């Protein structure tokens, strides 16, 4: 199965990849694509000819249409990804921006106790040097996930509860960047055996400029 979510599905949408083009696009992987179109896989975008790799993040254009980009991050070595897409010049104007995660949930199991910490990074209008970073604390007995990540401008924190059977987590979120606080929502999933990684999104209806994708490894 494939688990994922996207903050705005008007233009892009996520799920299992659907396009087979020898040597570039492969079906059956974690993927993204035009709303109304077919999904391609991140595995083929990462390290491809349109990929621009900076500080652990992939930024890829499209062969097909200029002036829109995906910045995304792989969780460990799993087929699990989080990032954003936008239209515009690049690093510059983030029009119609949307944040997402999607992963293959094959083999995912969730502990029933006790505690673990995750290295987390986040994506919000990424331009090379501004990835978010920090730690999440999971308590598998209490079924809680909480933590925060930040860059120099923005801080996002999550407070979520864990559904161990589906490996989902769901709760609130808070953004600070900068001086002012905005309350929002958090959602995502654990991925991999023993919840080896996680990915999710933090969204803020009152200011979508704050919406942030995040993920990392235990
Ligand atoms: C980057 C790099 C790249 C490259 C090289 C490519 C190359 C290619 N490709 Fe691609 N794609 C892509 C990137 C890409 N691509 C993307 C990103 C997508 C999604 C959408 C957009 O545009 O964004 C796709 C998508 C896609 C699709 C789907 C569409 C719809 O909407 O439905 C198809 C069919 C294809 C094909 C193809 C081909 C045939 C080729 C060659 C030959 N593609």
């Amino acid at each position: 199965g494939f688990d994922g979510a996207i903050s705005d599905d008007s233009l892009r949408q996520v799920g299992e990849s659907e396009v087979w083009v020898p040597f570039i696009h492969s079906k059956g992987n974690a993927g993204i694509g035009k709303t109304g179109g077919k999904r391609v896989d991140f595995e083929g975008l990462a390290g491809g000819i349109f990929d621009d790799e900076r500080n652990g993040v992939h930024t890829s254009g499209s062969k097909h249409f200029q002036d829109n980009f995906y910045s995304f991050v792989q969780v460990a070595n799993q087929d699990v990804w989080f990032g954003e897409w936008y239209e515009g010049k690049k690093d510059s104007e983030f029009n119609n921006r949307t944040v997402y995660y999607v992963g293959n949930d094959a083999g995912t199991t969730v502990p029933t106790s006790g505690k673990a910490t995750y290295n987390i990074t986040g994506i919000n209008k990424f331009s090379g040097a501004n990835k978010l970073s920090g730690t999440f604390n999971a308590d598998f007995g209490a079924k809680t996930l909480d933590g925060s990540i930040n860059n120099s401008n923005l801080t996002v924190s999550v407070d979520a509860t864990i559904n161990a059977a589906t490996a989902a987590f769901n709760g609130t979120a808070q953004a600070v960047q900068n001086g002012t606080t905005t309350n929002g929502a958090s959602q995502g999933h654990f991925f991999g055996a023993n919840a080896a990684g996680l990915a999710g999104i933090a969204t803020f209806t009152n200011n979508s400029d704050l919406d942030t994708a995040f993920g990392g490894e235990k």
